[PDB]
RNA sequence: GGUCACUCUGCUAUUUAACUUUACGUUGUAGCUCCCUUUCUCGAAAGAGAACCGUUGCUACAAUAAGGCCGGUGCCGCAACGCUCUGCCCCUAGGGGCAUCGUUU
DNA sequence: TAACTGGGCCTGTAAAGTTAAATAGCAGAGTGACC
DNA sequence: AGGCCCAGTTA
């Protein structure tokens, strides 16, 4: 099996693709041999851009959030229930509270002057509990300038120094008397944060409320209760516990297994003044000159004594005037900050053991330790854990009072006590390195592979980059697998394949550029192309990826010689690059396409025979019979995960007199004439006047529904004077999802089809008739499988299973009794009429290159196999696959 | 000497991953409230007055994935990656592919 | 009265913190490989 | 972009 291959391979953001070549003796590439283009599925989603996992870091966030405050309020029931002030005749079945007050903000306004029923007084401490306002949680220290304050803080604030004044006593008295002054309302609506207060005066508001009840005969005013309903409204859960940073952190550059020090060690920071110091060699006569030993000897110690050693001191200290120095900075600033040991300093002297002027002592070791445990832990509990009998109470009970580390450097601890004391010295970091570790420091130990494995976990940030290097790697260890390891691949990372999605829009090299690319290229196995140059090598043309990659291929593929090396002459600050050979300007061109040859409108090739044997005719040794007709390979999407939309809608009608229509109430800003149709006071004619003035209002305006209904502006008004700030709308409802079975009839829409199962019958009249049935993530959690067929009646033991696919898998196209062949690939489905959105080895553009296809009666469509760059095989399948 | 790349430090900009909360929004149920269909009752008429349902606004409460687990204030569940355990599909005992399998957990 | 077909509508959101990491720009120190 | 309905047309 005699092989060669310096393929080449052209990757992009949305598309990677190979051409094989055959190669002679040196550097000479003969006639080509094979191509194939793999797609992409952009790992973002496609208009926001947002990343795919934030939207389940989402969704996991507020699933928490709304099952802990579930839970909150039902420790708080429970604990009504324990302290006496409501006994078990008053909980119901569900364990609510029967006849609860709903007027909650009158009653936590009339507890400052009378007694409150226990009915009262639970709702009362149930609304506090539920509604508890924001908290700071943020660093006390600051300063005289705060710039950023949005709208949330700008509320809080507001609200905050509204109470403080003289007139309000409490939140919920302010909450009446705006609520009577100019909203009209007492909460937040539409997105706004005018009325929200802060967490310390709903706590100021609890305590007064339980002194007050505790002056009005109150009985229950129990000392368990007012700590029960405090904690239960002050807790949360910390943010950082455990090793929760230190599963975050990088790993060490020359100690293998050892963490990284932090910024705020005694180490680590007398490391970074000593790479300062001994870097700063610095100081301009007409010639720079390094800082002799006794000049750093007498400047280092500085920064100990005073608080911030700057430039302007560090001359005052033992400089001239003329030869300037001070390196490339062209005012003093600071030039240094002893932070960690300043800070913990000024700590202990604020209460401490210390005194202002004279210097503070500890342990160099004892530092180290207290930086990295206020680096890796942040709450007071793991803080304690790792200093006790460490450090004394004392000192630890200040510590904790007023420290908090944040940043870490590139080094660990071990290799910084290894190397810091050469700096002290006088050596450079690079010098230091090369005397301790052998100036290799790193090994890539090079297990060069013919296959290439995959990337580490922490392997990049982007994600979309991140599945770029996957899949580049697959179609790299498929070709390799099966051709022969490569002697000069090809690489090629678009300018927009690298990063910036935002600039990416601002457009219709600041990137990723492969630093996790080149470096995994090199080490475990080539030719370094450039975009701008890969245009270039002799031989637009349609910019519609049909075989787009396959140009970016070839010439990834001739990247090697004199033109890469004026190129970089050319970016230092040359006319002429033309590379022409092996007579195949316009055989790429014929073979790339399969039917282009310059006309532009022909039949395709696609046939392998025919394709070989026409090309053998085409512009003659050069026909390789390791060939086929190119066309794109889809990467298939076969997740059974998904979620169903979150709009929430009305379904009393749908399950119970079962008329497919939802209910959901929309704004007047967002509403059109449509809606207004749909009205449901209208549909069943019980509010016609109403209708006819929003619809004149509406008219008004020519359908601009944001300037005729708008608030402060152009209210809309009822007639007896109620306003209309959202009328309920009606909704064609045909399949659904029902939520919340217990307590509600509540429906939202499917959302996320997952996959499609497609059963074949015959027995009308003697012809085929395809059904479609859909499946979606909802009906996978849920268990079960549907037998209503988009449109169809029942699936019944009659029909005999055919088969079933997921997104982007191909199949066979008949289109008629007597048509082509037409192999396309599946998109998407329609849940109304069962139709289905296709596209074939051209790029598919979903705006445009879409092709929509109805299944009922099309007399062969057919499971496919569409492997590798070209691979494809039929697949059948017989069992149908259940879901659980 | 220039070009590129790399290690370290400082500053800046952007991006990514994880976590803690708040305020909304949507649906439902109550209560008060704006309209209003229908059906009745009292009326000899005129006129009143009730009731279900719909529904405007405000307040409260509930739900806010659907669902999996298992030796309670419990862990997951809209993502990516991979073939060590399984299935499917495929290709020649060997090898791939895709997962409903596993990992980040 | 049932399919086919082009058009077109609706889709969850903002704000406040604790962290870690990746890319790029500038300044400072060095290394190595090419031109 | 996914989901899928709407009004017209066609067999």
């Amino acid at each position: 099996n005699p092989i060669n291959y310096i393929l080449g391979l052209a990757i992009g953001i949305a598309s990677v693709g190979w051409a094989m070549v055959e190669i002679d003796e040196e550097e000479n590439p003969i006639r080509l041999i094979d191509l194939g283009v793999r797609v992409f599925e952009r790992a973002e989603v496609p208009k926001t851009g947002d990343s795919l996992a934030m939207a389940r870091r989402l969704a996991r966030s507020v699933r928490r959030l709304t099952r802990r405050r579930a839970h909150r309020l039902l420790r708080a029931r429970r604990l009504l229930k324990r302290e006496g002030v409501l006994q078990a005749a008053d909980f119901d079945e569900n364990g609510l509270i029967k006849s609860l007050p709903n007027t909650p903000w009158q009653l936590r306004a009339a507890a400052l002057d009378r007694k409150l029923t226990p009915l009262e007084w639970s709702a009362v401490l149930l609304h506090l509990i539920k509604h508890r306002g924001y908290l700071s949680q943020r660093k006390n220290e600051g300063e005289t300038a705060d710039k950023e304050l949005g709208a949330l803080l700008k509320g809080v604030a507001n609200n905050a120094h509204a109470l403080q004044t003289g007139d309000f006593r409490t939140p919920a008295e302010l909450a009446l008397n705006k609520f009577e002054k100019e909203s009209g309302h007492i909460r937040n609506q539409r997105g706004d944060y005018s009325h929200t207060f802060s967490r310390k005066d709903l706590q100021a508001e609890l305590i007064l409320l339980f002194e007050k009840q505790k002056e009005f005969g109150n009985p229950h005013v129990s000392g368990g209760l007012k700590e029960g309903i405090e904690t239960l409204l002050m807790t949360q859960r910390p943010a950082l516990s455990g090793d929760a940073v230190q599963k975050m952190l990088g790993h060490c550059t020359f100690e293998p297994a050892e963490p990284k020090a932090a910024k705020n060690t005694y180490t680590a920071e007398r490391f970074i003044w000593l790479t300062k110091l001994n870097n700063l060699r610095i100081l301009e006569q007409g010639s720079e000159r390094p800082l002799t030993d006794t000049e750093r000897a007498t400047l280092m110690d500085e920064p100990y004594r005073k608080s911030k050693l700057t430039y302007a001191q560090a001359r005052k200290l033992l400089g001239l005037e003329d030869t300037a120095f001070f390196k490339g900075l062209r005012e003093a600033s600071t030039l240094m900050e002893m932070k960690a040991y300043h800070a913990i300093s000024r700590a202990l002297e604020k209460e401490g053991l210390k005194d202002k002027k004279s210097p503070l002592n500890l342990s160099s070791e004892l530092q180290d330790e207290i930086g990295t445990a206020f680096s890796l832990f942040k709450t007071d509990e793991d803080i304690t854990g790792r200093l006790k009998d460490r450090v004394q109470p004392e000192i630890l009970e200040a510590l904790l009072k007023h420290i908090s580390f944040d940043k870490f450097v590139q080094i660990s601890l071990k290799a910084l006590r290894r190397i810091v004391p050469l700096m002290e010295q006088g050596k450079r970091y690079d010098e230091a390195c090369a005397e301790i570790y052998g100036d290799h420091y790193g090994k890539k130990n090079t297990e060069e592979k013919i296959y290439l494995p995959p990337i580490p976990a922490d392997e990049i940030r982007n994600p979309v980059v991140l599945r770029a290097l996957s899949q580049a790697r697959k179609v790299i260890n498929g070709v390799v697998r099966r051709y022969g390891s490569p002697a000069r691949i090809h690489i090629e990372t678009a300018r927009e394949v690298g990063k910036s999605f935002k600039d990416r829009k601002e457009i219709e090299d600041t990137r990723y550029v492969n630093r996790f690319l080149c470096q995994f290229v090199a080490d475990h196995i080539v030719f370094a192309s450039n975009g701008q140059i890969t245009n270039l090598l002799r031989g637009k043309v349609r910019a519609e990826n049909d075989r787009h990659h396959a140009l970016d291929a070839v010439v990834v593929a001739c990247s090697t010689v004199a033109m890469q090396q004026k190129i970089t002459r050319f970016v230092r600050y040359k006319t002429h690059f033309p590379q022409p050979w092996e007579f195949f300007a316009q055989e790429v061109m014929i073979r790339v396409f399969g039917k282009p040859d310059g006309k532009p409108e022909f039949e395709e090739a696609d046939t392998p025979e025919k394709l070989r044997t026409l090309l053998a005719e085409k512009l003659p040794e050069a026909v390789h019979e390791y060939v086929t007709p190119l066309f794109v390979s889809r990467a298939p999407n076969r997740k059974m995960s998904g979620a169903h939309k979150d709009t929430l809608r009305s379904a009393k009608r749908f399950v119970k007199h079962n008329e497919k229509i939802s209910v959901k109430r929309v704004w007047l800003t967002e509403i059109k004439l449509a809606d207004l149709e749909n009205m449901v006071n209208y549909k069943n004619g019980r509010e016609i006047e109403l209708y006819e003035a929003l619809k004149a209002r509406l008219e008004a305006y020519g359908g601009n529904a944001k300037q005729a209904f708008d608030p402060k502006d152009n209210p809309f008004y009822k007639k007896g004077g109620q306003l209309v700030k959202a009328v309920r709308v009606e909704k064609t409802q045909e399949s659904g999802v029902l939520l919340n079975k217990k307590n509600a009839y509540t429906i939202a829409d499917n959302g996320d089809m997952v996959r499609v199962d497609v059963f074949c019958k015959v027995d009308k009249k003697g012809k085929n008739q395809y059904f479609i049935v859909p499946i979606y993530a909802w009906q996978v959690a849920e268990n079960i499988l549907p037998d209503i067929d988009c449109k169809g009646y029942r699936i019944d033991d009659s029909y005999t299973f055919c088969f079933s696919l997921h997104k982007y898998d191909l199949i066979a196209f008949q289109k008629d009794e007597k048509s082509k062949v037409e192999f396309a690939y599946y998109i998407n489905c329609d849940s109304s009429n069962g139709r289905f959105y296709l596209a074939w080895h051209d790029k598919g553009s979903k705006e445009q290159q879409f092709r929509i296809s109805t299944q009922n009666l099309v007399l062969i469509q057919k499971y496919q196999v569409n492997e590798l760059g070209k691979e494809i095989r039929p697949c059948r399948l017989k069992k149908r696959p259940p879901v659980r």
